[PDB]
C-alpha cells in the first residue's frame, strides 16, 4: 500500500471497498478493491481481454487479505442514470450501451465465465461512450440488491447458467428506458412476486420443470401476464421484442448474448458520446 499514494475511498463494491489509487512506480491511476481455491481462479481472470470488460491488472494476497487492482473508470451507470432521470438517456445511447454490454457478455460466456450479479453499479462508463462490465467471475471464484436476480436463482436452482446474466441485463435495459427499476423487490419473495405480477406466474407450459424447483410452492399467487407495452413504454416494438426474449422464464430458451446481438433492434446501432460531468 506504500506502492500507492493519494489512496482515496470511492465506496462499497460487492466484495469490499473500492479505492482510487496512484501507483508508485508507474504513476498509473487504478481502482483498488480490498476483498473482505479463489486465488487461482481469480488469477485466471487476468487473461480476459475485451473492450467491454473492466481489465483486472493484478491480484495481491497479503496478510490473508486479497486486493484486486483494476483499470479505473470515472463513473458507473447508476450515477449516470440518476443524473439523466430528468431528461432520460437518449435511445441511441441506451442502444449503444446495451449492444456493448451484450458484446462483453458474449465474450465472457464464450470463455465460460459468468457474472451472476450484474447491476447498474457494476457497469462503468467513460467519456468516450464505452461501457464496461466490472466483477465478472468473482461470484464463482469466491462462492444487497435482488432487483436484477433471475427467477431460477430466486426459485433455488443450484446450477447457474449464462442465462442469469441475460435476465439481469434485460432488467437494466428496461430501467434505462423507463427511468425506474423494473422489479424493485424488498425481499426474496417480494422480488419473485413482482416478477410474477408483471410476467405472469410461471407454469409448466412456459417453463417446463418450474413446479419442481427447490423453492417453488404450489400455493404461489397465480397472476396473469401483462403486456410489454405497459411495462416499458414508450419503447418501440423492436426493443420490446428483444426485451421479451431476454426475460423469458425458461433459462434454456432465454436469448443468448450472441443471438441478441443479431436482433433487428440493433440494425441502426451507433456509438454516441455521453456528456459526463465529472
Ligand atoms: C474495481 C473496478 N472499478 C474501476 N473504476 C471504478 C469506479 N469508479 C468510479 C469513480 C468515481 C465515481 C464512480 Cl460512480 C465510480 N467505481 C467502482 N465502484 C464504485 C463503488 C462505490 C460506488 C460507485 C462505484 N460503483 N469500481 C470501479
Amino acid at each position: 500500500m506504500e506502492n500507492f499514494q493519494k489512496v482515496e475511498k470511492i465506496g462499497e463494491g460487492t466484495y469490499g471497498v473500492v479505492y482510487k489509487a496512484r501507483n508508485k512506480l508507474t504513476g498509473e491511476v487504478v481502482a483498488l478493491k480490498k476483498i473482505r481455491t479463489a486465488i487461482r481462479e481469480i488469477s485466471l481472470l487476468k487473461e480476459l481481454n475485451h473492450p467491454n470488460i473492466v481489465k483486472l491488472l493484478d491480484v495481491i494476497h497479503t496478510e490473508n487479505k486479497l486486493y484486486l487492482v483494476f483499470e479505473f473508470l470515472h463513473q458507473d451507470l447508476k450515477k449516470f442514470m440518476d443524473a439523466s432521470a430528468l431528461t432520460g438517456i437518449p435511445l441511441p445511447l441506451i442502444k449503444s450501451y446495451l449492444f456493448q454490454l451484450l458484446q462483453g457478455l458474449a465474450f465472457c460466456h464464450s470463455h465460460r465465465v459468468l457474472h451472476r450479479d450484474l447491476k447498474p453499479q457494476n457497469l462503468l462508463i467513460n467519456t468516450e461512450g464505452a461501457i464496461k462490465l466490472a466483477d465478472f467471475g468473482l461470484a464463482r471464484a469466491f462462492g444487497v440488491t435482488l432487483w436484477y436476480r433471475a427467477p431460477e436463482i430466486l426459485l433455488g436452482c443450484k446450477y447457474y447458467s449464462t442465462a442469469v446474466d441475460i435476465w439481469s441485463l434485460g432488467c437494466i435495459f428496461a430501467e434505462m428506458v423507463t427511468r425506474r427499476a423494473l422489479f424493485p423487490g424488498d425481499s426474496e419473495i417480494d422480488q419473485l412476486f413482482r416478477i410474477f405480477r408483471t410476467l405472469g406466474t410461471p407454469d409448466e407450459v412456459v417453463w417446463p420443470g418450474v413446479t419442481s424447483m427447490p423453492d417453488y410452492k404450489p400455493s404461489f399467487p397465480k397472476w396473469a401476464r401483462q403486456d410489454f407495452s405497459k411495462v416499458v413504454p414508450p419503447l418501440d416494438e423492436d426493443g420490446r421484442s428483444l426485451l421479451s426474449q431476454m426475460l423469458h422464464y425458461d433459462p434454456n430458451k432465454r436469448i443468448s448474448a450472441k443471438a441478441a446481438l443479431a436482433h433487428p433492434f440493433f440494425q441502426d446501432v451507433t456509438k454516441p458520446v455521453p456528456h459526463l460531468r465529472l
